[PDB]
């Protein structure tokens, strides 16, 4: 989707 990846103390992952 967007920034679905590592992101500092937090991360977002779920379908591009």
């Amino acid at each position: 989707g967007s920034k679905r990846f590592r992101f500092x103390p937090e991360i977002i992952f779920n379908e591009r």
